[PDB]
C-alpha cells in the first residue's frame, strides 16, 4: 500500500514517501529533509543527535503526505560492508525447475558459518547454471536435472547496524529491512540496458564512497570508503585557514574538480579568523586543492575495478565495464566531475539523477536524492 524510505545520511537525512499503484509505478506523496547532526562515516557518533535528525525528516515526511509513518525501510553504509560470493546446488525435482527448486538452491550457497560480528544483508542471485548450461537468468520453466547458483552475499558489521536501528525504534517506528547504499542508490540512477553492458556506481557523499559494479546484468560486487565530501571540504579550510562552515559554502559556490576550467580572472571571497579582513583569493587557487583529493578518490574507485576486473576474467564471466562508471550523490555535483574522472579513469563517466520519478518530481530531482528514491524501488519488490 505505502512505503517508506529513510535515508540516514552523514550530512542530510532525506524521508520519502510514496503509494505503490496496481501496474507497479511508485509515485511519491511526499519528501522531507533536515540535517544530520552525530553522524560520521555513515555510522553513528551520538545517538541522541541523529535520533533528533530522523524525527525531524520523518516528521515533515508524514505531513507533506497527510498519513501517519509506522514502517520504514532505511539505508545503511561504511567501511565494514563486505561482498562475499558463494555457489551451491540442487536437485530440479520432476525435470522442471519450480520456484521451490529455485529457493533451495540459493537456501544452500546461503547457509554458510560468518560469526556474530557479520550480519546477512543481501542474498542476491547473479548467474544460474543448468546442466552445461551457464550465465542463465529467470530459468522459470527450463527442463534439467540439476542447478548450480552463485550467489552475492552482502554482510556488514552487526554492532555498527543495531544503533541505527536503534534510533530509528526510539522514534516509534519499526524497520522493515537494512539496505545497502550503494544498492539502492544503484537501483534508481541506471537502466536496464546498462546494467547488462557493464557500469560501475558510486555514491559520492558526505563521508561514504558507496560502490557497485555491475557487469552481465548481475551485482559483482560492492566496496565502501571512508574518505568522501568532507574531505574535500576539510582541505579548503584547512589550507587557507577558513573556517569549516565557511570552507563548505566555497566549495559549493566556486569549487571546481579541475584546475584548468577556471580562468585566471575569476577570484572569491575566503574569510579569515581571528578578526582579519577577508582576503579576495583566485579561484583557481581553490579548484588547485580540490582537484588532487578528487583525483584520489577516484583513484580508490580505478584501483578497485582493476582488482576486481582482474579476478573477473580469471574465473570466465563478463569483465570489462562497458557503459562505464555512473557518479551520484552530494558530492558528485561539483563542476568538473566528470573531467578529472575521465582523467584517473578510462570509462564513460556520468553524474546520473534518480530516473523515472512519478509525481512531486521537483524534491527528487538532484542526484543527492538517488539512495533515498532507491530505498522506493527496493521496497517495491517483495
Ligand atoms: N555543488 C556542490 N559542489 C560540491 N560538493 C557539493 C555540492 N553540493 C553538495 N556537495 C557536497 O555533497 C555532500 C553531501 O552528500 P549527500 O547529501 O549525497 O550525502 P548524505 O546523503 O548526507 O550521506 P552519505 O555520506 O551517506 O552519502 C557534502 O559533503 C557537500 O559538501
Ligand atoms: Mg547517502
Amino acid at each position: 500500500n505505502i512505503i517508506v524510505g529513510l535515508d540516514i545520511g552523514t550530512a542530510t537525512v532525506s524521508a520519502l514517501v510514496g503509494e505503490v499503484l496496481p501496474d507497479g509505478q511508485v509515485n511519491i506523496i511526499g519528501a522531507g529533509s533536515s540535517p544530520s547532526r552525530g553522524m560520521d562515516k555513515g555510522g553513528v557518533n551520538d545517538l541522541e543527535s541523529v535520533v533528533k535528525s530522523v524525527q525531524r525528516a520523518v516528521d515533515q515526511a508524514e505531513l507533506m503526505a497527510e498519513c501517519q509513518i509506522s514502517s520504514v525501510f532505511i539505508s545503511l553504509s561504511g567501511k565494514h560492508i563486505a561482498s562475499r560470493i558463494e555457489k551451491g546446488m540442487g536437485t530440479i525435482s520432476e525435470e522442471e525447475v519450480s520456484q521451490d527448486d529455485m529457493d533451495r538452491a540459493i537456501h544452500t550457497a546461503k547457509s554458510i558459518k560468518i560469526g556474530d560480528e557479520q550480519r546477512i544483508l543481501h542474498v542476491i542471485p547473479q548467474e544460474f547454471t543448468i546442466d552445461y548450461q551457464e550465465g542463465i537468468k529467470n530459468p522459470l520453466g527450463l527442463s534439467g536435472v540439476r542447478m548450480e547458483v552463485s550467489v552475492h552475499l552482502i554482510s556488514c558489521h552487526n554492532d555498527m547496524a543495531r544503533n541505527i536501528i536503534k534510533a530509528v525504534e526510539r522514534c516509534g517506528l519499526k524497520v522493515e529491512q537494512l539496505v545497502f547504499s550503494g544498492l539502492a542508490s544503484s537501483n534508481a540512477v541506471i537502466t536496464e540496458d546498462e546494467r547488462e553492458l557493464g557500469v560501475c556506481v558510486v555514491d559520492i557523499g558526505a563521508g561514504t564512497m558507496d560502490i557497485s559494479i555491475w557487469t552481465g546484468g548481475a551485482l559483482r560486487h560492492t566496496e565502501v570508503f571512508s574518505y568522501a565530501g568532507n574531505a574535500v571540504t576539510s582541505d579548503i579550510a584547512f589550507a587557507f585557514g577558513t573556517p569549516l562552515s565557511d570552507a563548505e559554502e566555497i566549495k559549493v559556490k566556486y569549487g571546481c574538480a579541475l584546475s584548468e576550467l577556471v580562468s585566471k580572472d575569476d577570484t572569491v571571497n575566503v574569510p579569515s579568523v581571528g578578526g582579519r579582513p577577508s582576503r579576495s583569493l583566485q579561484r583557481q587557487t581553490l579548484a588547485e586543492v580540490i582537484e588532487p583529493r578528487y583525483t584520489e578518490l577516484m583513484g580508490l574507485v580505478n584501483q578497485t575495478i582493476d582488482n576486481v576486473q582482474a579476478k573477473l576474467r580469471e574465473n570466465g564471466v563478463k569483465h570489462h565495464l562497458a557503459a562505464g562508471v555512473v557518479l551520484t550523490g552530494g558530492a558528485a555535483q561539483i563542476e568538473g566531475v566528470v573531467e578529472c574522472a575521465e582523467r584517473v579513469f578510462r570509462n564513460q563517466v556520468r553524474v546520473g539523477k534518480p530516473l523515472e520519478v512519478s509525481g512531486l518530481t521537483d524534491y527528487v530531482k538532484e542526484p543527492y536524492h538517488s539512495t533515498a528514491v532507491g530505498l522506493l524501488h527496493y521496497a517495491r519488490d517483495s
